[PDB]
């Protein structure tokens, strides 16, 4: 659409300006400057731009109800791209160390960055150190004068520490928390005692919800000059909620959407994710059921994997995601009406949001 | 000495300070409580707290020489500690991440992080994500109200982000640039054409010499509201060069100093490092003993790296660190010359700086 193009363009000058700057000012050769290009590229482009795509809608919803110079909507609009390009570049490092954590193969119908032959576990740890990095060099420059930088400094920060303390819960999701360690190497849970509703709702919590959701719902508060405007308590609520479902969904996906389609190759299973799947399995399963699961679940064998897809497709968990799904369109809803009271603009940008998410195929 | 253990009475607070953040706004456990508590004493303590110091070093040259109330003292040295232990904390997550880059089997005389057997490089690539985030949740909490907290957090992302630059520039630093390229495995470079003086200094300057000595010295100034104060352009030099030294000795040592002492274990030589042992032997070999040093650079064979080792012995470096280490006295003595122009007490801190870099065994 644009809309799309029109913040693809905005990713050009990002692109020129950094790369120019490690010209202008960090010595940078030609072949480096083209190897972290193609990094930028590689990383940052391809996906479905939810993230900063949301920066912009939200943006776009108080323009329209908003007296303003022609010249202050064009820096408004520039300014929700740009914030909206920080957090899909904080995105790009998180799914650059995510895919080396995760042992995966395929992001966005390519191999995973590390996995590129000239590139290996050893450089793209670094790179995706830089796709942040990055971040805040765009923050400083474009935001300078800004009465915003203050605020999206310190929100950025929360946002990205939050992510960071989620994927340890994450990582760790499938250890005992009283064998954790670092002297002894970590066995898998055996009990699996820690795969409950609560513990998977905090993981999802601080993995996902503070930057697919949060960042990119207040930075467009921000951009606009709008964020006094709104209850923080309903965004954060609704941020939250509305991310959870999108992981919920990603769960789902890794087990059962093809590759061709997701555009990733799924590891939950043979990782011993604490996975909505595995929840909602241990949720409802009998004592053979859960026998069963407890002798494959967590092992690259194909044939182990194949036996916990077939007890998930027996556990009829479609039922299970069709109640949850129900669920949180009430509560996605009810949030939305009360946004409305202080802020009809954010609670249909909101809206659209919620929309968007919930009939995704990824 | 007090000092450093008042100063490390300081992380005691931090630590406190953070870890309660984790368990009342986190939902941490714990367990993992326990775990990042062991990651942040493995990776932030046991070192020589030199980056640390340095601020507290230059804070305490003013406090002697400037009028304060005592309250307002003891909130300049905490301020400098804290600035100290964000340094310090930046410091650990680069040697968290080099250590997995490097492949190196032990800092500090313990195995590196990544090998400790309860921890591996999936989850250390986090934690050491982790420790630099926590850099900003101390400045902005520590610092929330200070005049500085602005050119403080400006001047921590560019050094971290030359840092990072620097890294890419040095785990690069053996491969051809125009063969650089995502799609094609790296061969190492036959020619070494890239082992020169001019881009040993670049890969240096950017790697280390922002964070050991640009940024604590400047660090100091602002905790001490005395940055304008100095000559900016004198400042960087001084830490440039310095850091530059710095980064000489440590690769001297890596392959000349035993593991006993040192606390780590050589690798650049395995690595194929652009060390200044090897820029600095091609700068001086016959025809014969580049041919040698090219058929065993960079190999892991032990026997390979015991003839690089004999042809650097042959090769009297210790003349040519003599004569460098002769020449930077005279640089660094004569910097030291033009800060007293404006700032004596600066001036006495760089020479104390100076003094202890120079004499370190590591
Ligand atoms: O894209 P992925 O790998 O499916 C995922 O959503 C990526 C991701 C990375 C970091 C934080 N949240 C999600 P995950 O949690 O790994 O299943
Ligand atoms: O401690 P090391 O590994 O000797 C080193 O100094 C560590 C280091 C890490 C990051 C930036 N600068 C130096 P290196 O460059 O790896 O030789
Ligand atoms: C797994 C994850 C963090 C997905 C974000 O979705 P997107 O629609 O913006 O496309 P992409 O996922 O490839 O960024
Ligand atoms: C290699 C490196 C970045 C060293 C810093 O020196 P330090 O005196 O402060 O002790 P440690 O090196 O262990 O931090
Ligand atoms: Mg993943
Ligand atoms: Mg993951
Ligand atoms: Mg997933
Ligand atoms: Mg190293
Ligand atoms: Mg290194
Ligand atoms: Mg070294």
């Amino acid at each position: 659409m644009a809309s799309m193009e029109r913040f693809l363009s905005v990713y050009d000058e990002v692109q020129a300006f950094l790369l120019d700057q490690l010209q202008s000012k960090y010595e940078i050769d030609p072949n480096r400057a083209r190897y972290l290009r193609i990094m930028m590229d590689t990383t940052c482009l391809g996906g479905k731009y939810f993230r900063g795509m949301t920066v912009v809608n939200v943006a776009e919803g108080f323009l329209a109800v908003t007296q303003h110079d022609e010249a202050t909507k064009e820096r408004i609009l520039h300014d929700a791209c740009v914030g909206g390009w920080m957090i899909e570049f904080l995105q790009a490092h998180y799914l650059v160390e995510d895919d080396i954590m995760d042992g995966s193969v395929m992001r966005r119908g390519k191999p995973c960055w590390y996995r590129f032959p000239g590139v290996t576990t050893q450089c793209a740890i670094n790179d995706g150190i830089i796709l942040k990095s990055w971040t805040q060099i765009m923050a400083w420059h474009y935001f300078a004068d800004r009465p915003f930088l203050k605020d999206l400094l310190c929100l950025f920060q929360k946002v990205d520490y939050a992510t960071a303390v989620g994927q340890m819960y994450d990582v760790t999701s499938m250890c005992d928390s009283n064998k954790l360690d670092p002297e002894v190497a970590q066995p898998m849970t055996t009990d699996f005692a820690e795969f409950t509703p609560a513990i998977y709702k905090r993981i999802v919590k601080y993995k996902t919800t503070f930057y697919t959701y949060l960042l990119p719902l207040v930075m467009g508060l921000f951009v606009s000059e709008a964020a006094a405007s709104v209850e923080m308590n309903l965004v954060e609520r609704v941020a939250h909620l509305i991310g959870e479902y999108f992981q919920v969904q990603d769960d789902v996906m890794d087990c059962f959407t093809p590759p061709e389609q997701l555009g990733k190759v799924g590891t939950d299973i043979e990782d011993a994710k604490c996975s909505w799947l595995a929840v909602t399995f241990l949720g409802k399963a009998n004592a053979a059921q859960v026998a069963e699961f407890k002798a494959n679940y967590g092992d690259k064998d194909p044939a182990k994997v194949a036996v916990v897809k077939r007890l998930y497709s027996e556990a009829n968990l479609q039922a299970d995601f069709a109640a949850y799904e129900a669920e949180v369109v009430r509560e996605v809803e009810s949030l939305i009406e009360q946004l409305k009271v202080k802020s009809p603009t954010f609670a249909e940008s909101v809206a659209v949001v919620w929309e968007k998410t919930h009939k995704r195929k990824k």
